[PDB]
């Protein structure tokens, strides 16, 4: 494949082009009072929406380099989401800005490796800022409180998030299943999670969710990488006529086995999906046993003679449900017999007793909590099967924000905590002066966001802006009200967290670009 | 297939603007405030970097000619790092120095012939001028020195290479394996190696290494070449419901069979790979044989009517480990009796009785070594399975530097090393002016890597140059701190042996290219 | 299929541009300081050389007309080599050297029927100087002498050569094998040669040699022409799960049963070939019974009834080698018992008793030479593999030479004997002034290969030249060291037989184009 190579301009002015395109395109959606984009779907009628995460979703130009410039944010863009639950389209709002006005620079005669730098600096400062800015969420109070407004007013809402946490803790694992009936339930059962994501996206059976929902499947407990699928046929055809899913642990998969089921899958008889196990090492090897344990299934060591093919569903786990994303996964109510699972426990317990170290004491322990822990679960209940799924919908919303607004608190949401960071360090220079525009464009780059949303709500930006600037801590405008005053106590808010990782990865990927001298690909 | 031929410039000319590009988009991401490169995936997200080996490997250009200019360099830069274990960038970066000028110049009509000469002389004396620059590497300090500075400052590794080659010698074989726990592992055990390539790169099942790393397979002791498939179908499936990879050692393997396995493997049932036997004649008889031993399996020779077909696992070697490289196969813990393997020895031993000459006796000396010296293994510890994996990279890293260190010693490394040698030998001229021309071309270009450097980080070359001139030794600039000093006290420098080996490489096809007056390929 | 036609230069002018092609690009690698041409490969890095013979191999033009040009040129500068060892290049040298000028003559007016004439006359003429000039070589001085000096130096070499043919005489048969060990062997063998080459291209193993060696494979022995595949089942398929090699020998083979096995072996399963037989009629029977006697084989006549179907491995011959080329095969070392050998000698010698005539005679003598005669075979012995098979090439190079010297002598071999005879016959005159020019041309182009190594070598031609012409005898001017005096004696030659054949060749050539006026082929 003989490639085609651009340099310097060249290269980053097409890189500019696609990045703006992706970003002009998403942009419009952000404000509460967001245009509207449309999507056209080919078979049938066309798709509008004013979600930029699905806008996004669709953008790939045509002119390669300039594709790559938009794939590049989107990546990252993602990635933030990724880590946060939102911030998506913010990121890649910020993304732009930064990109256009330092690519001017460079581009202008400016040196390159400074602007970096003095971003850098800018970001790495105003995230200080935020961390000033941001007001703690601990109490079940503030805990539902976010969850309620995150969950838009509704406070049932908030209210399940905060028991939840309440039960098995901040830290605990908590999921989501449509309701039963029309009430609520949350339920504490013996369950886990890690993290290890599926080994294929085409196991994915929720598209919304780019998850894999599963039901009450087996499990299987491996102690080998699979490659070969000969060993699966016996236990493979005993799920078959089992009529139900399942799910494998072990070393990992080769496509040989691997490519095999995925097929096997998407469209295919039996449908299951595997994730490699957890830990590595001599960690795994207990790791794995204890998820026997809670399953209630047998272990499958090579190291006791033990092969797949000598292998019955008496040997599998089973939970009543089991989800898995592109990096985590998580089960649902264990068989194993809290007789055994508990036991289990003390054994662990006891070898804590050795505490030979902080790191092996702190590993047991881990494990211990996985284990003892559980995973609490909730049911939305609905009157419709709509407001049903869709309620279930908004509560994994909150659920993430409050996680976050956890773990680093929350700030002003209107893209407010930003104009507020930006005034404050607005002297703050840098050594080359070409660090202070460096500076600049990262500080004036983070008006982004606010501007975009008046923009789109058809208001004067700069007018909102500056009158934003004048006040101080979370005092903003609330363009859905069109009303200034405290962006939090109006409900108005974000995960300190996302609103960080977005910057972050903005400010990332923008000098990245910046300092960016070729770029290759196949040729039209 | 009717050829496109082009002679003199018109030949020329199309080789120095396909080299450029190479170096053009290779040479950007040399210092350590390299630029990056962004190479676009196929599937999904680009990729950035600022590997120069990852970028050159992508680079093929569309004019046939031009392109050929480029993998002409390629190909001889990969052989540096090949023969060094780093260099590919620098050698290429200095490739494409001298070629510009000389190439200028036999076209301003300065006669070809003695450019080349010059230039040869110009390097003939620097390599020289390097080894007086080159400081030695002996003592297990300047060992773990050396190695934990490139493995960048960590100590714990410069520490277990020293201790390595403390144990099985400085010429020992050592390897390394992912660790079990967090603790580093290092262990002496019956192993050996032996210069031999896959016979199909399609066997690399660790393509960031270009390498073979099979788990614990049997091994195959043929005593012929293999160019039928029949043979093995008794064992090559064996192996199969036995699940385990194999390996193979025989005079060769004809595509009969040898193509059959390639498909077999990628993307095939049982997935295994061979290599030919080392020695050649009655040399190889013993060889296997040693190996037979080692690894406790039976050899199959046909100077004894035994046939493959008349073959059963019981006639297999066996070792936890193997890996195997472009030319370079390595074999780890066999599972040989060692009351079998040293009593071998002790045959051998004896044999070198005979000490009839010091080729035989050298002979025999040397197998002895293989086999009764064993291979040193380590396990790189880590509390993450990415630092672990990612701890263990940097350990190949330097373990390579090191070997190379112990071999040459070492030397300024901001390509100091070279601005050095140049300055010195400042005068040395040449019989035709051509021939000084050739000279200079040759010294200006040692000054390419430096000024590159600077460059990149954004600084200005010609000064930096300049003053680094000025001092003497391993005096230089630190371009990641931005100051001067003892390049190896401020632990910045390069095995002598690959710097020679780059700069050699780089003079190399550059006269191959002013000497060349014809290019031939297929047509568009 | 519908022709392109052209005529007199059309057709002429066509030619010459194609002929140009292959000689400018295959000249510049003649001198001892050739330049380098660059043969683009498909797959991986292209190719350098400065080997001729590769460069024209790899020659074909777009253009019809101009690429037979070339095509013809190659064709016969190939058969000088095919009857000489070398010439190849400077063959096509030469060639081009003649036609040009006398290309430009006919199209300047002059006739061509003279111009071919005058040039034959100072070939003709040159030819005799060259015997003249030419110096024997007999005595096993003059042949170990010859041989170390084409092995490049290496006395070693020239020795075993000399002493080879002080074995088997100078008409006997020598081989050389890959050498088991370290040193070099000379044995002689019961085996045999004859003039007879392989029926399939596709039987070739040993590209480089477009030879085909074949390791102890059993030997057919046949009488009749073999059509049908059939026939050979029963065999074919012993040979099969013998597992080795297997040899023909018969009247011929038809498509039928040839393309078969051309397949079979060409990625195929049994991998074996055959070449006709030796003599034909009469002659044929007994010949073939020869073999058979040595080999140990049954001769399958169908005037005995006995068919191949009818014939199992105790009927096939064996040697432990046997190897075949374009026109020449040989077998070593054939397993016939020395009792039946000698003693089918005792039948013949008796034979020829009869001595009822000088051509019966003689005839029943060469057999019994063959037969008795045995084979001479080396082993290049050699440290390392590469050196081995590597000085094994220079080996059968200085073989050739040596036989070619045997049979002609030597004579200067930096182009420096064409110079000389040139300059002798610098009067000689034609009839037709067009066969004055035509014998000039012929004489000009002498200088040809001189002046082009010097031109190669960045040396003034037209000076060198100049002076060479001077002296005299074999006075010439080492372009590898920039120094005159004896050629011969500074060890450059070239077999007296080779000079004349390229010179010979190239002017055969010529004169044909010189004297085309049409030419036929297919439509773009």
């Amino acid at each position: 494949a003989a490639k085609d190579v651009k340099f310097g301009n060249d290269a980053r002015v097409k890189m500019l082009r696609g990045v703006n395109v992706l970003a002009d395109a998403v942009k419009v959606t952000l404000g509460p009072k967001g245009r509207n984009v449309v999507l056209d779907k080919s078979f049938g009628a066309p798709t509008i929406t004013k979600d930029g995460v699905s806008v996004a979703r669709e953008i790939e130009l045509e002119d390669k380099f300039e594709n790559m410039g938009a794939q590049m944010v989107k990546e990252v863009a993602s990635k933030a989401n990724d880590a946060a639950g939102d911030g998506t389209t913010t990121a890649t709002v910020l993304a732009q800005a930064i990109i256009t006005e330092g690519l001017k620079a460079v581009a202008a005669g400016m040196n390159p490796m400074d602007l970096k730098r003095g971003i850098d600096k800018a970001v790495t400062a105003a995230v200080e800022e935020l961390k000033a800015l941001s007001v703690p969420c601990s109490d079940s109070k503030a805990i539902a409180q976010v969850g309620t407004i995150s969950a838009n007013s509704d406070e049932t809402v908030g209210k399940l998030i905060a028991e939840a946490m309440d039960k098995v803790g901040k830290e605990g694992v908590i999921t989501v299943e449509d309701g039963t009936g029309l009430q609520d339930e949350l339920d504490v059962v013996e369950g886990m999670q890690f993290d290890r994501g599926y080994l294929s996206p085409y196991f994915i059976n929720k598209p919304e969710t780019g998850a894999v929902e599963l039901e009450s499947p087996f499990i299987l407990l491996a102690d080998k990488k699979i490659s070969n699928i000969r060993e699966m046929l016996p236990v493979l055809e005993a799920v078959a006529k089992a009529g139900k899913p399942l799910l494998i642990i072990a070393e990992d998969v080769e496509g040989e086995a691997l490519a095999t089921l995925v097929v096997n899958t998407m469209r295919g008889i039996v449908k299951v999906a595997a994730v490699k196990a957890p830990g590595f090492g001599d960690r795994r090897k207990a790791m794995l046993q204890d998820i026997a344990t809670l399953t209630g299934g047998t272990v499958i060591s090579e190291e006791i003679g033990m092969e797949l093919e000598k292998a019955t569903l008496e040997d599998l786990g089973q939970a009543k449900r089991v989800v898995i994303n592109k990096d985590t996964t998580t089960i649902i109510d264990g068989v194993g017999e809290e007789a055994a699972i508990q036991g289990r426990v003390a054994q662990i317990r006891q070898q804590i007793e050795e505490a030979t170290s902080d790191y092996d004491r702190e590993k047991l322990q881990e494990r211990v909590a996985k284990l003892a822990g559980g995973v609490a679960v909730i049911k939305v209940g609905a009157a419709t099967e709509v407001e049903m799924k869709e309620k279930k919908a908004r509560v994994e919303d909150a659920l993430h924000a409050t996680r976050a607004a956890v773990e680093e608190g929350v700030v002003a949401g209107g893209g407010v905590a930003l104009i507020r960071v930006a005034s404050k360090l607005a002297d703050l220079r840098g050594q080359n002066e070409d660090q202070n525009v460096g500076i600049k464009v990262a500080l004036r780059a983070m008006e982004a966001p606010l501007r975009q949303i008046v923009l789109n709500c058809g208001e004067e930006p700069s007018v909102v802006a500056n009158t934003v600037k004048g006040g101080d801590g979370n005092y903003g405008y609330n363009a859905a009200t069109e009303e200034y005053g405290n962006m939090i106590d109006m409900g108005i808010l974000d995960p300190t967290k996302v609103t960080r990782s977005a910057l972050q990865y903005a400010a990332s990927v923008a000098g990245l670009m910046i300092t960016t001298e070729c770029m290759v690909t196949d040729l039209p």
